[PDB]
């Protein structure tokens, strides 16, 4: 590690996969708050008293927006692509933070909800741009031999974010009924500490070459991220690969729909991204309260009881490189899944028999962190992992169109719908949860081949039996 990757990782990550991370969280804690300003507004403006469905319906559209806001981020990457380049993209993302931070905080001020709904959306947009271009920067700034870890630094501060959302809305730092405001206002840090230190870093060194034309820079970008003088086949080992690019016509993401020859590759794509969300994990970090709450947790633990949530998800993302390396994708991905069901069933079981006995309630405890280690260990990684290995480099790029689109539409589908899913079946609520993960489990024990340590030319034909089709 030279210098200038520490904090080109360091300042790169904070203001960017940490924002996303805390953006999960923050809106948990102060809940109670937020939702007895938005009945006092309607009232208020309206002249008649709000009904519980409404105040329901806005809290759910307020937590569910940023989804809709990381979709229109994801694809605004595609449309500002070889303009600014990976840097200038992560500096202008900035604008999104700050003024988003800003209508959020002053929305209460302003005596106007919203504010905070639009700038819930602002700040899934700088979210979706966020998650977009960091992973290509971290990518090629790094020497050739810690690209592999990379991966796991991006997934580690989204965690380090979470808890962060939920250590500052403690009711002895800012979740208090006073100081609510500040949680969306502090978003402004990470985006100042940022934008005051990646402007005297080198920008991208592929970009400066490919897509800048300028070798020079480049030379000197690869000189002041690897630390050493020869470079020269650094350099030559890029103008390779994009030699190579040059010659491949890239298929529409309309085209890798149609064709058959890759029919059952985009099914389990669609059927994988949609278990990662639906699995229901994203509504343990934007409601974990209430869910602690109806489970019979008392009252005044609540705060303290949650923070033990982001926690384990932070210890389950460290470790998760040793896990990935072992198993393998087949047994990581279907065990995973597996067992997120079968602790969504005991979660069920200890939730409904919780008058029981007294120590009754504390066994949710471990049921839900059983849950978020479980997802962490094998499933938080290995998606995005399969969408690479089922396709050429031709395909890819739509690919990931189609992955990251089911991604967040199936996030925006949890945030919206679970408080009306806890209000129809009360305890029974996570069998919803339990079933999906079951279901996309058992669907990918009969069609998934093994990927680890194998080629494409091996795992196309092991879908070509069911495909009955061929390029
Ligand atoms: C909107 O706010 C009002 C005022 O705080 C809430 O009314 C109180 O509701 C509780 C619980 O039903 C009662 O014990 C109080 O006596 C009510 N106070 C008044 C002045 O009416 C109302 O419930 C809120 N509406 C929703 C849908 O949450």
């Amino acid at each position: 590690w030279s210098c200038s990757l520490l904090v080109a990782s360091l300042a790169g990550a904070f203001g960017s996969s940490f924002l996303y991370g805390y953006n999960l969280s923050v809106v948990n804690a102060p809940t109670p708050y937020i939702k007895a300003f938005y009945n006092e507004s309607w009232e208020r403006r309206h002249g008649r008293p709000i009904d519980p469905d409404t105040l329901t319906l806005l809290w759910s559209v307020t937590v569910s927006i940023f989804a809709i806001g990381g979709l229109v981020g994801t694809l605004i990457v595609k449309m500002i692509g070889k303009v600014l380049g990976r840097k200038h993209t992560l500096l202008a993302n900035n604008g999104f933070a700050i003024s988003a931070a800003l209508l959020m905080a002053c929305s209460l001020q302003a005596g106007a909800f919203e504010m905070l709904i639009v700038g819930r959306f602002i700040m899934g947009i700088d979210g979706g741009v966020a998650l977009s271009v960091l992973p290509m920067y971290l990518s090629e700034i790094s020497p050739k031999e810690i690209r592999g870890s990379l991966g796991q630094v991006t997934a580690i501060f989204i965690c380090i974010g979470v808890f962060t959302g939920q250590l500052l809305g403690l009711p002895e730092l800012l979740g208090k009924e006073s100081t609510w405001p500040y949680l969306f206002g502090v978003i402004v840090v990470p985006a100042v500490v940022q934008l005051l230190s990646l402007p005297f870093l080198p920008d991208s060194p592929r970009y400066l070459l490919l897509e800048k034309h300028n070798e020079a820079r480049a030379v000197k970008a690869f000189q002041t991220f690897l630390g050493k003088a020869d470079v020269s086949q650094e350099v030559e080992e890029v103008l390779a690969e994009s030699r190579v690019q040059r010659s491949i016509r890239l298929v529409s993401v309309l085209e890798l729909l149609r064709a058959p020859y890759v029919r059952w590759q985009v099914v389990t794509v669609i059927v994988t991204m949609a278990c990662y969300q639906l699995c229901g994990l994203n509504a343990i970090w934007f409601y974990t309260n209430s869910i602690f709450g109806k489970a019979g947790i008392p009252p005044a633990k609540i705060p303290y009881v949650t923070l033990s949530t982001g926690g384990i998800e932070t210890l389950a993302a460290v470790f998760s490189g040793l896990v990935i390396e072992h198993l393998g994708r087949r047994p990581l991905l279907i065990g995973g899944f597996g067992l997120m069901g079968l602790f969504f069933g005991t979660l069920t079981i200890t939730l409904t028999l919780q008058d029981h006995a007294p120590w009754v309630p504390y066994l949710s405890i471990v049921g839900i962190l059983a849950i978020i280690a479980s997802f962490c260990s094998g499933p938080g990684g290995i998606p995005f992992i399969l969408t690479g290995e089922f396709f050429q480099q031709s395909q890819r790029p739509a690919a990931f169109i189609i992955a990251g689109t089911v991604n967040w539409l199936s996030n925006f589908a949890v945030g919206l719908l679970f408080p009306f899913i806890q209000k129809s079946l009360d305890t029974y609520c996570f069998l919803v949860f339990a079933t999906i993960c079951i279901t996309g489990a058992i669907y990918l024990y009969f069609v998934l081949p093994e990927t680890k340590n194998r080629t494409y030319a091996e795992i196309s034909q092991a879908f070509s039996k069911r495909n009955k089709a061929y390029p």
